[PDB]
């Protein structure tokens, strides 16, 4: 209990797989944090999201900034990716929040700092890096859900405004960045793909500094010098003053392609009926047609705007103020030189823009009688507190998703995913993470559109059989019906709209999520059956290296290559070659061979042709490749590459020497493994107070004579600050204080402290293993691995000896590791 109420705190996560692992992530961050350092636990940011709308709050209160030396060409497309990205997370370092803050050690954490303001709301110098005045630094603006308030979470003498995001932050929460050259701002960058495309003209800075909208591979997009988190580290900055930064020196609309959407019906947008002169400007449901978009160009002298149709560039949004019949209808006309083709655009208190003509500014841009009904002409009319004359001016945004592999799924059931069965057909199916169930989105910069190509058949792409069916197919070649516009919605879903006929979007037939149901190209109405969940997916979930596969139910049991035939069963861990596995990715199979360490020529295999045996097969087969899938509780499930519905587990509860069985996936715990990445770099270094789970204030302490180890009140003495010396060969540590080593004396026996230990003595070595179920580290001996450090009898009186005893996962057997001094 006591973790966050919901995902909110990590919803920004750049590491998207992390978003629905709150409980686990709280646990991991917290074990390393000792009671004293956080009296009331991590405080999460309140208010970041709205509760009348659910959308990200874009006020001063929750404005954040990140100082980064990385350019937009990188950042606006990648967001803030933590220094650590691996799916198999560790509480030792990966998540060690306190250590990252105190060290800037690699971690999954990305920090930011609040913007500062005075009592009157005016912006004041933020926390600022000492290096800031030198070379090329970027100061990113951020509005993101979640984050952790460092200040309200801790007690450690620092940036009182640091706000850390576990998982990083996707670029759609980065709204803008200042680019600095030696202290001087040279350019303000706007991110078109920011989450609220309509607050983009609220970004301010000084005057005579040019605002620019960023695209991928901008000419001026990647200015930079010759870790990434260096500049956002607390002792690399401070608050220099309370000086007023230069701001609010425009409040205009930057030139770019926009859609003017009406406040009465945001589904309806200002449209130019036709290509010729004097053709009316009407309102019509937004289908993202070229004529539903306009190039707004601003004129300094006049402080007014010309609004050019995108579809027909030389036709301007205009009011023929010179017409007879005192007309009040808006039409498209060529540049006549007159002010009746100019508009002043004013932002009302509530965020919306009004459009008044220049030639007569009492004439305002409006829908006819407020009729939102399609084809009703844009008129100009006197001022009303009517909603029809209020408009959103939204910046068009095409590159909505990064390139790479995604698993497209219906909002109706996010388990039901787009699958390419055989080569040309595509249907909806219950997901089981297979290649033909995963798609590769590649944006075309010139088309502003994506090709959605399968992983299983690269020569094919999700297309539209415009010639016949009007069903959804796959096809070779590079035709426009194979290109898709992808529009992010308010509920994070996407409309997948065809490029050829922009009427046609990706529809799940009838709304039927029934296994096999077809996909039409159907006319856009935006129902839930046209909304899709594009979700990043990645076959190389883990890194290559040597592993152990612990069972979720019993972590002391691992996948062990037995001697009885060639079988693999769960057996008590002993750190033997044959219990270790070299796991290696296969570009081509998009899965993993799990080759034994002792007997490399044997790989973890399923006797697919014969039984549900798991054994060490020689050579190579599809049934020897595995797809690890991260589970919300930190464990993995390994789907077999031949029948991905089969995963290796234990038929029920795992005890010593019971064989692994292939089974139909069921989610049960007997199917899930925690991976010990033995090869890894998540090891303890330096000094620690090793306190007990059962009493966080009672810590392993060397007695006066330096003969034994005992439990003791934490009193800050040298016999409590223990050095952990890791040994790469043994995957074990020596835990010592000077020449005095923590030392096995047998099970049931008091743990000695020995001077003079030879380097290979396993009696001086200890495995420190995090238990996920108990949330506490086990300190297990290396000489005889049946025994772990145990506060004798569960008695916490000062001087009770530490003994080694079989592991029962009792509270007196579990341990925390909190940094100290030597």
């Amino acid at each position: 209990p006591n973790s966050p109420k919901d995902n909110t705190w990590i919803q920004a996560a750049s590491l998207t797989w992390l978003m629905d692992m709150s409980s686990l992530l709280y646990q991991l961050i917290s074990t390393r944090i000792p009671s004293f350092a956080s009296p009331n636990g991590l405080h999460m940011r309140e208010q970041t999201i709205d509760s009348n709308t659910g959308q990200i709050q874009i006020d001063n209160e929750h404005r954040l900034l990140r100082w980064d030396r990385r350019p937009p060409n990188d950042i606006f497309l990648n967001g803030f990716i933590p220094r650590v990205t691996n799916q198999n997370l560790s509480p030792v370092e990966d998540t060690h929040l306190l250590n990252y803050l105190r060290t800037n050690s690699p971690s999954i954490f990305v920090s930011t700092t609040r913007a500062r303001y005075n009592n009157l709301g005016l912006e004041i110098t933020p926390w600022t890096p000492h290096s800031a005045n030198n070379n090329i630094i970027y100061r990113y603006e951020i509005f993101a859900p979640g984050g952790i308030d460092i200040n309200a979470s801790f007690s450690r003498n620092p940036n009182e405004d640091e706000i850390t995001f576990p998982g990083g932050i996707r670029p759609e929460f980065i709204r803008s960045t200042y680019e600095y050259h030696n202290g001087e701002i040279v350019r303000i960058w706007i991110n078109p793909n920011f989450i609220n495309p309509s607050t983009l003209n609220d970004v301010s800075g000084p005057s005579n500094i040019s605002k620019v909208f960023w695209h991928e591979n901008h000419s001026e997009g990647n200015n930079m010098d010759s870790n990434q988190d260096f500049d956002m580290f607390a002792p690399n900055g401070e608050i220099p003053n309370n000086n007023l930064l230069n701001n609010n020196s425009l409040n205009v609309i930057q030139n770019s392609e926009y859609q003017i959407k009406n406040k009465k019906d945001r589904n309806i947008v200002v449209t130019l009926d036709s290509d010729y002169g004097g053709s009316p400007v009407e309102s019509y449901k937004n289908f993202g047609f070229e004529n539903q978009k306009w190039n707004i160009k601003y004129d300094s002298k006049k402080n007014a705007y010309k609004i050019y149709n995108r579809e027909t560039p030389t036709l301007l949004l205009s009011w023929n103020s010179n017409s007879s019949n005192g007309e009040q209808v808006i039409r498209g006309y060529t540049e006549s030189g007159s002010n009746n083709q100019y508009w002043t655009i004013e932002k009302n208190v509530n965020g919306f823009y009004k459009f008044r003509n220049l030639s007569d500014p009492s004439k305002i841009l409006d829908l006819k009688d407020g009729n939102t009904l399609n084809k009703t002409p844009l008129v100009v009319s006197s001022e009303n507190s009517s909603s029809s004359q209020e408009w959103l001016i939204e910046k068009t945004n095409y590159q909505t998703v990064k390139d790479g592999t995604y698993q497209v799924s219906s909002k109706l059931n996010e388990n039901k995913v787009i699958e390419q069965i055989s080569t040309n057909k595509v249907h909806i199916f219950s997901n089981s993470d297979k290649e033909n169930q995963v798609w590769n989105l590649i944006y075309n910069p010139i088309l502003k559109a994506y090709k959605i190509k399968s992983l299983k058949y690269p020569n094919y792409s999700l297309a539209w059989d415009s010639n016949n069916t009007r069903t959804i197919v796959a096809a070779t070649g590079d035709y426009n019906d194979q290109y898709w516009l992808i529009e992010r919605n308010e509920d994070n879903t996407y409309i997948i709209r065809n490029y050829e006929n922009r009427k046609i979007v990706l529809d799940l037939s009838n709304g039927s999520t029934t296994d096999g149901n077809g996909l039409l190209g159907f006319e856009f109405h935006g129902g839930i059956n046209q909304r899709w969940i594009i979700k990043p997916f990645s076959f190389n979930s883990i890194q290559d290296g040597i592993y152990q596969f612990m069972t979720v139910i019993n972590q002391d049991l691992i996948a062990d290559l037995t001697t009885n035939n060639y079988t693999i069963a769960t057996k008590t861990n002993n750190y033997s070659s044959n219990q270790k596995w070299t796991v290696t990715y296969n570009d081509k199979k998009r899965a993993y061979k799990i080759r034994n360490l002792q007997h490399a020529h044997l790989s973890l295999a399923w006797d697919s042709n014969h039984s549900d045996k798991i054994f060490g097969a020689t050579g190579d087969y599809d049934d020897q490749y595995w797809i690890p899938i991260l589970q919300t509780d930190g464990s993995f499930i390994f789907r077999n590459y031949k029948n991905p519905n089969k995963i290796f587990g234990t038929n029920g509860q795992p005890i010593n020497d019971i064989p692994l069985k292939a089974q139909d996936v069921t989610g049960q715990n007997n199917q899930k493994w925690y991976l010990r990445h033995l090869n890894s770099s998540n090891n303890f270094t330096g000094y620690f107070n090793i306190s007990s789970k059962k009493n966080f204030n009672k810590i392993i302490t060397m007695n006066s004579n330096k003969t034994q180890a005992v439990i003791f009140d934490n009193i800050g003495i040298n016999n409590q600050s223990w050095k952990l010396k890791y040994n790469d060969n043994k995957n074990a540590y020596q835990i010592h204080i000077l020449d005095n080593f923590l030392y096995f004396q047998g099970g049931h026996n008091i743990v000695a402290t020995m001077r003079n230990v030879t380097n290979d003595d396993l009696r001086s070595y200890w495995y420190v293993e995090y238990n996920f179920n108990k949330d506490g580290f086990i300190i297990r001996n290396a000489f005889d691995t049946s025994y772990v450090l145990d506060v004798f009898q569960g008695n916490f009186a000062n001087n009770t000896p530490i003994i080694t005893y079989q592991n029962y996962l009792n509270d007196n057997q579990l341990w925390n590791f909190i940094p100290s001094l030597g």
